[PDB]
């Protein structure tokens, strides 16, 4: 008849999991050979609280042109989706010294969701090992939660897209907020 319709924007450093976590997502399956750098625009069907919404998802990047054409993602937009990657704390302090401060650029006022990706990997001995190289371990849950505060967002949430876990929270909440927006 008319369709609920919202806008997510999904940003955060390279290799954080963001296409892979629309792939899994969208399609069902996590992606073992080919990621295209951004997943083709999309409009999910997500089913929340007794309501259908067509959530349309705006992958992004920054290599090449990507962080050049990153802004003409940003307009019209009702949810963000911030994330980070739990085997890479770095990725993590670039939350605060970039992205936030981008995201408050361009959409001012939405609801930001802040996403910790890769889950599986926090008690991964392979990613133990290389970070305990320079004195460093995973993401915990609290430190996700102390950045959230920090940069204000709405929830911080975790997922795997290789295991799945978490993924239909993430998507559920997002469009939760967009429905307010
Ligand atoms: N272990 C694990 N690896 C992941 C997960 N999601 C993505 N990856 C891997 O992380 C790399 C970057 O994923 P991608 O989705 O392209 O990251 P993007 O640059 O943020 O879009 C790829 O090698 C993926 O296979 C995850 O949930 N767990
Ligand atoms: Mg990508």
């Amino acid at each position: 008849m008319a369709e609920i319709r919202r806008k997510l924007v999904i940003v955060g450093d390279g290799a954080c999991g963001k296409t892979c976590l629309l792939i899994v997502n969208s399609k069902g399956t996590f992606p073992e050979v080919y990621v295209p750098t951004v997943f083709e625009n999309y409009v999910a069907d997500v089913e929340v609280d007794g309501k259908h919404v067509e959530l349309a998802l705006w992958d992004t990047a920054g290599q090449e042109d990507y962080d050049r054409l990153r802004p003409l993602s940003y307009p019209d937009s009702h949810v963000i989706l911030i994330c980070f990657a739990i085997d890479s704390p770095d990725s993590l302090d670039n939350v605060q010294e970039k992205w936030i401060s981008e995201v408050l650029h361009f959409c001012q006022g939405l609801p930001i969701i802040l996403v910790g990706c890769k889950k599986d990997l926090r008690h991964d001995p392979k990613t133990i090992e290389e970070l305990h190289k320079t004195s460093q371990k995973p993401v915990t849950p609290e430190q996700g939660e102390e950045v959230r505060k920090k940069i204000g967002a709405y929830k911080y949430l975790e997922c795997s897209a290789r295991t799945n876990e978490g993924v239909r929270e993430v998507f559920e909440a997002a469009t939760r907020a967009a429905l307010l927006t």
